[PDB]
């Protein structure tokens, strides 16, 4: 087993409903069993700000899935959850499910790039993952603890 981190997000149908449906359906993932969940924060858009306010959260899920199999199932739970692709970029969303972390793996296969590509500079999947996993070591050796520490993020809200 590994334990992978996933961020979660929702800023439309309601998003703490989408967020504990997500989370039943975060259960029943085969081969996988829920460890940790964060808070849950109500945070302002980042890129397109003229949406909704995000609920974000992150979990610890032990699993024995490939990691590609693991991004199989997150994606299938956001497309059963109404999640509409439009043409904008960055667009609101009923719900988003990022696999940030895999164990310490580094992944790069055509549909899964892990660690996700952004996390370190993004407060609002940071601070949930600091939660949940305050001694977390990145796959690169950084500590979550020091890149909370030395850089500037704003002061997130729980919802
Ligand atoms: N770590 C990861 N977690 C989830 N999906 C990932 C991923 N790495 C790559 N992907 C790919 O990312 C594709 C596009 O996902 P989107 O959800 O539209 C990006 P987003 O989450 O809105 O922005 P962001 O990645 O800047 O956070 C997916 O179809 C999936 O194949
Ligand atoms: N608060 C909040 N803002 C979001 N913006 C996006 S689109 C990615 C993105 C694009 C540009 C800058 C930062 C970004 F993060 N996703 C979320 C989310 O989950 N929470
Ligand atoms: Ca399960
Ligand atoms: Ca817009
Ligand atoms: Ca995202
Ligand atoms: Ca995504
Ligand atoms: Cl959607
Ligand atoms: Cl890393
Ligand atoms: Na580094």
């Amino acid at each position: 087993m590994t334990v992978a981190y996933i961020a979660i997000g929702s800023n439309l149908a309601s998003p703490l409903e989408q967020v504990n449906a997500a989370l039943k359906a975060l259960g029943d993932i085969p081969e996988s069993h829920i460890l940790t969940v964060s808070s849950f924060y109500r945070t302002p858009p980042l890129g397109p700000q003229d949406q909704p306010d995000y609920l974000n959260a992150a979990v610890a899920l032990e699993t024995s899935l490939a990691p590609e199999e693991l991004l199989n199932h997150t994606q299938r739970i956001e497309l059963q959850q109404g999640r509409v692709r439009k043409a904008e970029r960055w667009g609101p969303r009923t719900l988003d499910l990022d696999i940030m972390l895999f164990g310490n793996e580094v992944i790069n296969t055509e549909r899964l790039t892990v660690p996700h590509y952004d996390m370190k500079n993004r407060g609002f999947m940071l601070w949930p993952l600091f939660e949940i996993a305050p001694e977390l070591v990145f796959p690169d050796g950084e500590m979550l603890r020091q890149i909370l520490h030395t850089r500037a993020f704003d002061k997130l809200n729980k919802w």
